[PDB]
């Protein structure tokens, strides 16, 4: 069946290289690239890097694309598998790396190739790659997502002094997903001006995601902010919004440090009671309906603590690394009740949809995410819609590498017609719609 | 020979609503979308917005795209022509919208459905689309283009105190294209690191072309950031530096201010003889090869001097348009010696190419260029390679708006191979090559 497979290496959104990976039916050609991490979980699948510091600072994916074409390319052709064999061909693959962590081969090499075998079975079931990845995962009632467009950016990447990483909007009013375009979009362009008349014209500056990094220090004022453009676009109660804390970035001795990027004086440390009744205070003061790693990737017992005296919706990101070992302790701890879904995390499609489909299994649910290095490769946007999860965030509404799931997202909600259902206020569980 | 036209709505890399076309043949769904300038001059094709402020703050392209559906779709189709009579189609759409400046059915309606019929023309002939453009446009020996990276931003879009808009790096003395975007990538990564400590950790997020927009004033200032990373990364040697200046922006009473972001002044003011003395100063203290709207889009006089005073690349954007006519009067009164192609300032793939020979039969040179609102449409990447221009400009290495262009140009190369050629050193006139 697999007539080619050809690997290359392109640069990411950040100028970095990354895996893309070019797959030959005899019904054409399937491209699909890998994204990348910026702040990433210490037990997610091997990034394979060259570390050749006078090529791209080591940033290069030479090695990586060697083991596809010299290696996993011929094995996967010699198969006689067709490429709508997703599993097989995973197992496959999973089998020649040997590595838990997928160290072997890369998690970028294996899931490039995973990626354009799921496009190329799309195409040989004669399906589009959103029903196709929802006859995989045993779904057949599709919805789209809601999305959360990251506007406020602050954390390890942030030139600011914010300590939190994500201040996001959803659009949970919108009457479809091209709605909650248009909503997302004028809030942020209203947030824009908003920024640029009380921090100067020189604040507007968009980071990796497309959103904007004011110089402020308070996280409260990053939510006074979202939601003073929220009503002056005159949308008080058709978006919400969510965030993704990362506290793990200023987890220091057991304490949590929400000015890290400052000279480290331990004198301001709070513990993560202390943090979680600030949460408390932003649920109560502030339309948020959810928070995204709001303690250390190992402080479950904060976890715990925090999920059972909350009713929003707790985001596992570097806590559950897309990892169904790390899910099933996390929901037999009661840790969270949403999963986090990064492909590239556990580094293949049908780990990923098993990931998906085990978190589903108990109640919880599912946001897929990008990467702050994405490409030109839309697989997300088919895929959070056959998944049937019902919340996306793939960036700010800026920035082609976010706007390419979005615009896709368009065009498949374009595509199912009277069929299409926008999850709306049921972004967590859509299933009921 | 077309089944189906349907355009839709989708958002550019700015946010902001655009045209995005699909066209079916028996081969397959093609696809294409126009983007979108900011700096745009007067003499400009029409980009027909909506200006309902109910939507998109009046930025919507619904009418476009019912011009497209309504109008356009059936009158391609029922005329029975191939897919591969660019010309006979393009020629059809001129006379049906019947207006000079293309403002009945908007530029960005006609130039959709423009770059999908030369996309779906190029499977026709079985042939790439750069294959297709070359053989559209007489030529016969592909060049891989010389790319030109805006890494130091000011002008009318920048939120810093600089007067002229951008500051390019241009890999004149790499192996390959492919090497060209490492070297580009390497000096764009580099430069971070340097405005990080000149500036501090707030002044690294970029702009609309993922450049960077530092607070400096002088333009003498900027291009001793970009030489000093040129340095600082080891390519002294290899890369030259490109500026586009865009005095449109800043022509005030028949002279010029180097400081219209400040309050207005008269007394700032400067003529284009001081507007020239200066440039001649850039030309000899940095290696300054080329310069891009040196003067207003009117000041034919100043054109016609500088450029029969000097030896460098002297570049036409606001000033020609990408428009046959306003590039023979340049022709005539020698105002530059270099066209820059932008397809929707003339609105269809016909006329783009026209004005491109008529400029490389004048013994000009042509840089193939994109516009501050993008998607992640790459038909431009096979443009300048089949009309062999020899350097294209379609922003820095970040944002997949301007990747998506760099990495199809890393694909062509690779699939041309052992006949693949890179301008070096000729990016001007790469016809000797
Ligand atoms: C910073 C990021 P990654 O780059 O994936 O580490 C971006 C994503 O929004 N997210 O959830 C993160 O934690
Ligand atoms: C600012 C821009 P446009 O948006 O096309 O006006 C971008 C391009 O680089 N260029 O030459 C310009 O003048
Ligand atoms: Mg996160
Ligand atoms: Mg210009």
């Amino acid at each position: 069946s697999i007539e080619k497979i050809w690997a290359r290496e392109i640069l990411d959104s950040r100028g970095n290289p990354t895996v893309e990976v070019d797959l030959y039916t005899a019904k054409g050609l399937f491209r699909a690239a890998v994204p990348s991490g910026a702040s990433t979980g210490i037990y997610e699948a091997l990034e394979l890097r060259d570390g050749d510091k006078q090529r791209y600072l080591g940033k290069g994916v030479l090695k990586a694309v060697d083991h596809i074409n010299s290696t996993i390319a011929p094995a996967l052709i010699s198969s006689g598998l067709s490429v709508v064999e997703q599993e097989k061909l995973d197992n496959l693959m999973l089998e020649l790396d040997g590595t838990e962590n997928k160290s072997k081969f890369g998690a970028n090499a294996i899931l490039g190739v995973s990626l354009a075998v799921c496009k190329a079975g799309a195409a040989e079931r004669e399906l589009p790659l959103y029903r196709h990845i929802a006859q995989l995962a045993g779904n057949s009632d599709l919805i789209l997502p809601v999305p959360a467009f990251n506007v406020i950016n602050g954390g390890s990447h942030a030139g600011n002094k914010l300590a939190m990483q994500e201040f996001m909007i959803l659009p949970v009013g919108a009457e479809s997903f091209r709605d909650a375009m248009r909503l997302g979009a004028e809030v942020y362009h209203t947030l824009k001006g908003v920024i640029k008349d009380k921090y100067g014209k020189d604040a507007t500056n968009v980071g990796d995601e497309g959103g904007f990094a004011p110089n402020i220090l308070e996280n409260s004022e990053a939510l006074e902010l979202v939601k003073e453009a929220i009503d002056k676009a005159g949308y008080t109660e058709k978006i919400v919004i969510g965030m993704d804390v990362a506290a793990s970035e200023f987890y220091r001795d057991g304490k949590y440090d929400l000015d890290f990027k400052s000279p480290t004086d331990p004198s301001r440390y709070i513990t993560g009671d202390q943090l979680g009744a600030l949460y408390q205070d932003f649920v109560r003061d502030y339309p948020v309906v959810s928070i995204e790693d709001p303690f250390d990737q190992d402080d479950w017992a904060a976890w715990s603590k925090f999920t059972a005296n909350v009713g929003i919706q707790i985001v596992g990101d570097d806590l559950t690394v897309t990892n169904p070992k790390r899910i099933e302790r996390a929901v037999e701890e009661k840790a969270c009740n949403c999963l986090l879904l990064k492909v590239n995390q556990i580094g293949s499609v049908t780990e990923a949809i098993q990931a998906c489909k085990l978190a589903q299994e108990n109640g919880w649910g599912v946001m897929v995410s990008h990467r702050s290095g994405e490409t030109e490769d839309t697989f997300i946007a088919d895929l959070v819609v056959g998944l049937c999860t019902g919340q996306i965030k793939t960036g700010a509404p800026c920035r082609s590498e976010r706007l390419a799931k979005y615009n896709q997202l368009m065009r498949i909600e374009e595509e199912l017609g009277d069929e299409a259902r926008f999850a709306g206020h049921n972004f967590r569980n859509p299933s009921v719609l």
